[PDB]
């Protein structure tokens, strides 16, 4: 840096565009030693730059992808290098208006701590260090890496202004969704043949509502299944998204059974209208912030569930379309109907039958329906075993875990959710003019030690 | 619970109260053999899980309840010619006896829509079968972290 | 303990039962280990370190 025949730019990038800062942050292994002395090296290059160039801050600089020191140890999962240029308090007191921790008041016991939201919660800019810390790292780092003093204190800010709002907005956008739904069932024309002429004036208008009813449950139908492929206990527990799918699942039965021609819809379209009302005792609990163990269960339990119908159905499709397969002589395309509604009722346990007389072959009858128990109590056991096999070992620290990762990743898409207009309102931190002025945020400390 | 369904069943006329009035007797003379454990000092871990036996099963009596009642009185209200007063007493009569298996039923005829009655029995289990579940779940989701 | 034990003991037990199953002349081809001339050569393996001590 200092020398006669030529000096050594500190401001230059590479081919990647990163500068002398970044390329610490590339090789902060978190460990013992090697978090030590890049927070030597971090506060030594940016005093020198500040006292060979007051004007920019070396910490200004950014990439090819527009990451600054702190914007890139989100990314590569680094920790000593993070908590390091969070608390970052310059004696120097030159390069002190780029200083990120301060002091306001020290009234004996209670020290009044103060950290800058520059880059934390970009209200009008282009991207967060809180939205790489969810929506973009995938290091395992990241629950000890939210565990940092100021954001463990920025979340709980703006889940107090909007977790409240928020979580009502979603109990009365369910309660018109059920509204709708009453309107639609008491008032049916109700001939027995279905469906209707829609000409009516009045009558074009509960036919809007099913527009709004089954729409609603082929999102929440075809998104899941994606999400499988590809649980949020806070507001609402992982109950109701399974007994919510067996609503949705009752709405697209339906709108078949009246476009088939069959009058007999009217029966499941009341059957979930009594369940869609009950579904609203799951809102009685309130907002849940402590987290359990069985959060990270129901999603197995969910999981597998949803397989253990398909494993069904898809079973007794099968074995249904087999049967016909064996009729040579001609057979009829009525018989397909009568095989399935025959095996539907021997699950159950019916004995309503119309096609298979166990009289006729009964050795065989027996030992494919014991067979039929068996294969239907492993898959039973296949749950237990997968919940037994996951309450022991490492539940212990991962249910801490993603509660406070899942916690993190909804308020923020609470946060996307509002305009431009109203994420000015109900913003965090505070205008402290301090220097030679920026929206900081206050954190209280108490400490009888430092005397 | 029963005593309070005995007081009912001879008020509204109907002589076979006299079988439920002798079978919570039954009961209640068994319900003396928890008096011969004596007295617990020492803290086992069941003690904070049958608070949430008592918690959930009493939620799932209302929860089974409720829906029996009420899709018997979604039934009733599909009749729109004249139907019959009396016809609720059937709809939830013949209701009942689906979830045991009695088969004894009186107006719902099975082989009249069959294609509808398994779909709507089928869901009915996986209904039944995820509450249960609930239950052990809840269990299993207390009994690891911090019950020590 | 013991499922972070058969697990790696088991992960050990496939792989020899997949070794034992080809040939000896597809055995030479996806050898691991590089020829190293030490000295005054061998079948040795290439191991990566980091670290900031030793100075
Ligand atoms: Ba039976």
């Amino acid at each position: 840096t200092e020398n006669a025949h030529k000096k050594a730019d500190i401001r230059r990038q590479d081919s990647r565009g990163n500068t002398v800062l970044h390329a610490l942050v590339a090789i902060a292994d978190n460990t013992r030693e090697n978090t030590k002395f890049v927070t030597k090296v971090y506060d030594l290059l940016v005093i020198k730059c500040v006292k060979l160039y007051p004007d920019s801050s070396l910490e200004a600089i950014f990439n090819n992808d527009s990451m600054s020191p702190l914007m890139m140890a989100a990314k590569l999962g680094k920790i000593g290098i993070f908590q390091h240029i969070i608390r970052l308090e310059i004696k120097d007191e030159e390069a002190r208006h780029l200083s990120r921790k301060f002091r306001d008041w020290a009234y004996g016991p209670v020290y009044s701590s103060l950290y800058d939201l520059s880059m934390l919660d970009t209200c009008g800019e282009e991207v967060s260090v809180l939205e790489i810390l969810v929506y973009n790292s995938k290091v395992e780092n990241r629950h000890e890496m939210l565990a940092v003093e100021p954001i463990n204190e920025l979340l709980r800010d703006k889940w107090q202004k909007f977790g409240a709002v928020s979580f009502y907005i979603s109990v009365v956008s369910y309660l018109i969704a059920m509204i709708i739904f009453t309107l639609i069932a008491y008032y049916r024309p109700m001939d027995g043949t279905p469906p209707y002429p829609y000409r009516t004036t009045m009558d074009y208008m509960r036919l809007a509502g099913e527009i709004v009813t089954l729409l609603t449950g082929v999102v929440f139908f075809i998104t899941n299944i994606k999400d499988l492929f590809m649980v949020n206990s806070l507001f609402i527990d992982g109950s109701f998204q399974l007994l919510y799918f067996i609503y949705s699942v009752l709405v697209i039965i339906t709108a078949v059974l009246y476009l088939v021609g069959i009058e007999s819809y009217l029966a499941v379209m009341v059957f979930a209208l009594v369940l869609g009302w009950m579904n609203a005792l799951y809102f009685t609990r309130g907002l849940k912030l402590t987290g359990t163990y069985s959060i990270m269960l129901q999603k197995i339990l969910f999981k597998d569930l949803f397989r253990f119908l398909l494993v069904y159905l898809l079973f007794m499709i099968g074995y249904a379309s087999a049967l016909v397969s064996l009729l040579n002589p001609c057979r009829d395309s009525s018989t397909f109907s009568k095989f399935l509604l025959d095996l539907f009722k021997l699950t159950i346990g019916m004995g309503d039958l119309e096609m298979i007389n166990s009289a006729k072959y009964p050795a065989v009858f027996i030992i494919l329906l014991v067979t039929y128990i068996i294969l239907t109590f492993v898959l039973l056991l296949n749950m237990l075993i997968a919940l037994m096999g996951e309450t022991v070992g490492q539940v212990s620290k991962e249910s801490k875990q993603i509660w406070k990762l899942q916690w993190a990743t909804t308020i923020l898409d609470i946060e996307r959710s509002f305009p431009v207009c109203m994420r000015k309102a109900f913003r965090s931190g505070e205008m402290v003019t301090v220097g030679k002025r920026r929206w900081c945020f206050r954190v209280d400390e108490v400490n009888w030690s430092h005397w």
